[PDB]
């Protein structure tokens, strides 16, 4: 009938138009810390892949969408419905 899983991601405003944009250009200060309640795979280039429990730095939380940083020092986008910090 149907598996036993969450809903898809909430409505994502990333990108959606030909022309892109990008204007990253700030300063940031801020020490926080977010937790994939799940692990989820990058579906486009901007988002990162997340795994379960995992921690990142967040960043930017202000729409849905929030975008963090790994121990990598990479930065991504993720649905903030995979992830919840404490």
């Amino acid at each position: 009938h149907m598996k036993e899983r969450p809903p898809p991601v909430p409505n994502p405003d990333y990108n959606s138009l030909k022309k892109g944009s990008l204007v990253k250009n700030l300063h940031m200060t801020e020490e926080v810390i977010v937790i994939a309640k799940w692990d989820y795979t990058a579906q486009q280039d901007q988002e990162l892949d997340i795994k379960k429990n995992e921690r990142l730095w967040l960043l930017d939380d202000s729409k849905t969408w929030w975008r963090v940083r790994n121990a990598a020092n990479r930065t991504g986008y993720v649905p903030s419905n995979y992830v919840e910090r404490k």
